[PDB]
């Protein structure tokens, strides 16, 4: 299981595709899910009022120093995260850390 089968490429940026569980001790990357080709990334955060949504981009900015935007999957647990100007092989380095 890599990181690749959750992530593609396009003219703006990467399609990083996560599911995500909310009201976590801590927001992290706790797996890969082989089937859905999403990494599951816990969030310390309820699902109210859009918390788990801004944590969720508040973690990935933070780890990949890019801003980055929900473009599928705002009220659902598998969400599709545009990482705006960073390139496929920036993020697998940085998701490999
Ligand atoms: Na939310």
């Amino acid at each position: 299981l890599y990181f690749q089968g959750s992530l593609r490429e396009t003219s703006e940026g990467v399609i990083l595709s996560v599911i995500v569980a909310p009201n976590a001790r801590e927001t992290k990357i706790v797996g890969i899910d082989g089937t859905r080709g999403r990494v599951k990334v816990n969030v310390a955060a309820p699902p109210v009022k859009g918390k788990a949504n801004k944590e969720l981009m508040k973690f990935f900015k933070k780890l990949f120093g890019a801003e980055v935007v929900i473009v599928r999957g705002e009220t659902s647990r598998e969400k599709d995260l545009l990482i705006k100007g960073i390139t496929k092989k920036e993020v697998i380095e940085k998701l490999e850390l």
